[PDB]
C-alpha cells in the first residue's frame, strides 16, 4: 500500500497474540512496545531519543505481523508513549520511503 | 528517490545557506533541528518524545531544502540529539511510504 503522510502512519500490528495500534517510525532504528509479556528470554537495554532514554527489555527472534505482513525480528518492551514499528521491522515489510 | 530503510534515512538539508545532516522521520509530526539561529519572531513549543518532553523554539515560514526539494515550513529549534524533518515538511515535498 501507499501511505501518506498527512496524518500519523498508524497501522494495525499482531504481537504474542495481541492486537495493537503502532506507528511506522523511520526515525526509529528499533521496535518498541508498551508493556505486555512476551515469550523467552530478554535483557536489559536503554534507547534514546527526544527527551531522553527509557530502560526496556529486549526480546529476541519474536514474530510480528503488520498490516498483514509477518516479519521476525528484535522487539523491545517498556515504557513507551506510543508504540513504534521501526527499521528493523519496516525492511522486512519492503517497506520504502518515495518522492 | 525512493530510499529502502537498511541504514537510517539521511539525507542533505540546507537551511540559513548551510548545508546539514536530518534524518526523514516518518514518526515525527514535526521538523526539529539542532540549535542554530533562525531570523524572526519564535513562539514556544513543548515536544514529547521516547524519553519526555523538551522546549523548542518554533520558528514559522521558514525556507529550507530537503535533498533537492524546497519547502517552506515550520522549523522546531532545540535539544535534539539528530535534526530530523518530520511530516510537516515530508509532506511538502511529496513524500510517501510504500510496501
Ligand atoms: C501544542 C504543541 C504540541 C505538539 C507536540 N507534538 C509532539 O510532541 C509529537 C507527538 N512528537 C513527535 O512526533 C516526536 C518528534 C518531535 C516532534 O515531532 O515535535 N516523535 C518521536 O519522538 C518519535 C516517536 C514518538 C512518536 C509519537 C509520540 C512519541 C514518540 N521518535 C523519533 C525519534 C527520532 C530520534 C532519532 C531523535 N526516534 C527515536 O526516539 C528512536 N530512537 C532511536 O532510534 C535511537 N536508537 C537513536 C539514537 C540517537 N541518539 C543517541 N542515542 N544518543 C526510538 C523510538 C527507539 C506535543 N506536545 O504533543
Ligand atoms: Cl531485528
Ligand atoms: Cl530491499
Ligand atoms: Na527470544
Amino acid at each position: 500500500p501507499q501511505i501518506t503522510l498527512w496524518k500519523r502512519p498508524l497501522v494495525t500490528i499482531k504481537i504474542g497474540g495481541q492486537l495493537k495500534e503502532a506507528l511506522l517510525d523511520t526515525g526509529a532504528d528499533d521496535t518498541v512496545i508498551e508493556e505486555m509479556s512476551l515469550p523467552g528470554r530478554w535483557k536489559p537495554k536503554m534507547i534514546g531519543g527526544i527527551g531522553g532514554f527509557i530502560k526496556v527489555r529486549q526480546y529476541d527472534q519474536i514474530i510480528i505481523e503488520i498490516a498483514g505482513h509477518k516479519a521476525i525480528g528484535t522487539v523491545l518492551v517498556g515504557p513507551t508513549p506510543v508504540n513504534i514499528i521501526g527499521r528493523n521491522l519496516l525492511t522486512q515489510i519492503g517497506a520504502t520511503l518515495n518522492f
